C-alpha cells in the first residue's frame, strides 16, 4: 500500500459567509481502492459531517484521484481554525500530516 498526497483548504471567503463553512481535500493517486480521506479540525474529527462521490479514474495515464467534501454550520467552523486531511486504509494510517490555521496558532492558552 502506498499512502498518496494530502491536502486541505477552508471555503471561499464568501461561502462561509453563506452561513455554512465547507472544508475541501484533494486527494492523489491512491494504491488500495479502498482508500478514505479523514477529516480533522482544531483537533476534532468530522464524521458523519462528509460526503463526495467517486471520480473515475483518468485515461491519459489510467490515474486515480477522489475528492472529500466537508459541510459544517457557519458558527461549527467558527469555533474551529486548524483544517487538516489525512488519507487512510489498510496500509497507514497516514502518510503525512498536513494542516493549517484560519484563525490564530494552536501554541496558546484556552480561549
Amino acid at each position: 500500500v502506498a499512502a498518496p498526497s494530502v491536502f486541505i483548504f477552508p471555503p471561499s471567503d464568501e461561502q462561509l459567509k453563506s452561513g455554512t463553512a465547507s472544508v475541501v481535500c484533494l486527494l492523489n493517486n491512491f494504491y488500495p481502492r479502498e482508500a478514505k480521506v479523514q477529516w480533522k479540525v482544531d483537533n476534532a474529527l468530522q464524521s458523519g459531517n462528509s460526503q463526495e462521490s467517486v471520480t473515475e479514474q483518468d485515461s491519459k495515464d489510467s490515474t486515480y484521484s477522489l475528492s472529500s467534501t466537508l459541510t459544517l454550520s457557519k458558527a461549527d467552523y467558527e469555533k474551529h481554525k486548524v483544517y487538516a486531511c489525512e488519507v487512510t486504509h489498510q496500509g497507514l494510517s497516514s502518510p503525512v500530516t498536513k494542516s493549517f490555521n484560519r484563525g490564530e496558532s494552536e501554541n496558546l492558552y484556552f480561549q
